[PDB]
């Protein structure tokens, strides 16, 4: 029943949060982190960090409402909605010490809106590969003198007519492996049976509607957070991208520098936007090391 | 066999040009007039236009290569390649005089090379809603605080592993529908009638193959346009751009500037990118009044 294989000392669970059924895996001892995932992945994506963390903390790393085995959110899948949920779960788990927030790509989206608005409870921050909503997407070319652009992905995944679910049904497969190989660096890591278990979780008609919803509520998340950003973040944050093909390269640590008053960044070249498959021995690494200081 | 009806007092067939056979309908008496089509329609989208210029000029109207009725090309698809075909097609017709030349979308590409290298064979010039091939379209954005931006389909329909071909295959008459309405301010002159005949025509495996090598030859004909640049054209061009939802709106105009000595621009309000069949009383009026000069 499983999606993907859980981790030998680790439990696969569900909790409701606000009348949604949450999907996570959890494991360790100790001070909590909640890593969240992005588009196309699911908890999965975090499955060799998670066993080196749970070293040292609680490990919990759910799947975004709609995707892997989370219900859809009964409210929206705008930022500030889904991160309600998020910070909900976290809470359940740690009510009385803040907790550490890792999150990946569009996980970044459903988490910004909590972490700013909950300052006191988040200890440390780690965002990696994906600019948080705000009118500096607006920036990004639609196409490149190399061919496809990075994000031009937002416009095809936001339209309406449910355009993406449309042309992508029958094809999910092939549509997920192009999509994964055209924001890598280091496409080897992507094995068959890695893919396979990828395609057949977001092929789940209401996980591939679910996938674009997210992008759908891109305009609202940026509206959202024009607002939030009026307070800047206060605790240590630490941004990680990629430096090669399909990476944001030193756009993820400029723009955290105008919401974080303490941040570190890092580029890893040679990686592109899939860090934690593509680079995960040097990821893990960082990680580890901000989190433990 | 006939994918479009011929308007009353015209004629189609087809002529073999450099071992391609290019279809084309032609009407009329007098100075030629070649009306060039562009992404998703054929020749027809000028069958209004046609009736009234043939009591002026000989119009013709071809079929780009690989689309509608005719072959694909031999050499291949970047402007320069593509333009060959046309100008010699249009001295097939008028051997000892100057034509005229009316062109949207990505005909705007495929001509615009012959025309410069040409320019004593070009009367008079209309270029309407696409941007000449060059450096400005890395600026356009790949997404908008509106949502959709006009021209994230460049990276979609140029990316690799024939992907566009593989989600739209089988699903033509959809997918045209969304992209024709999405870039359109008068919707509903897109009738279910109209975007059938058009979705039969693009949906023949060639044809649906040739529309996105012409944007797969994108870059090739940018880097073919920065060289013929170098000379601006001398005759006199009119340029029209919708002024609504889907329309190129003053851009079209000021890039121009930079390529012709003598233009006049319009933009017309509540029309978008499909000026013909939008807006065709206002731009009628318009092209047969420049080119009745
Ligand atoms: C047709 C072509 O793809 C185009 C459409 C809209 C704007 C620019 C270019």
């Amino acid at each position: 029943a499983e999606e993907f294989p859980v981790p030998n000392g680790f439990e696969s669970a569900y909790r409701e949060v606000d009348g949604v059924k949450l999907h996570y895996v959890k494991g360790g001892q100790g001070p909590l982190v909640m890593l969240v995932h992005g588009f196309g992945q699911t908890w999965y994506e975090w499955h060799q960090l998670m066993p080196e963390l749970a070293k040292r903390f609680t490990v919990i790393a759910p799947d975004l409402p709609g995707l892997g085995q989370s219900e859809p959110p009964k409210t929206g899948y705008s930022g500030e909605q889904v991160a309600v949920y998020l910070h909900k779960l976290a809470r359940q788990f740690s009510p009385d010490r803040p907790f550490d927030l890792v999150a990946h790509d569009i996980g970044i989206w459903n988490t910004y809106p909590m972490v700013v608005k909950n300052q006191a409870d988040i200890a440390r921050l780690v965002y990696m590969q994906a600019p948080i909503p705000d009118a500096r997407i607006y920036r990004f070319p639609a196409f490149t003198a190399q061919g496809e652009s990075l994000v031009w992905h937002f416009s095809f995944f936001a339209a309406d007519d449910r355009l993406a679910e449309t042309l992508i049904a029958g094809k999910e497969r092939f549509f997920l492996e192009h999509f994964i190989k055209s924001h890598a660096s280091n496409t080897e890591v992507f094995s068959e049976r890695l893919l396979d278990l990828y395609a057949r979780s977001y092929a789940k008609p209401h996980s591939l509607n679910a996938s674009f919803e997210y992008y759908r509520a891109l305009n609202e998340s940026v509206r959202q957070n024009a607002e939030l950003a009026k307070t800047r973040l206060q605790m240590p944050t630490m941004t990680l991208a990629g430096g090669g093909h399909g990476g944001m390269g030193t756009f993820q640590l400029e723009q955290m520098k105008a919401y974080a008053e303490d941040v570190e960044g890092h580029v890893l070249p040679g990686c592109g936007h899939w860090l934690p498959e593509e680079c995960a021995a040097p990821m893990n690494r960082l990680v580890i090391d901000f989190l433990s200081r």
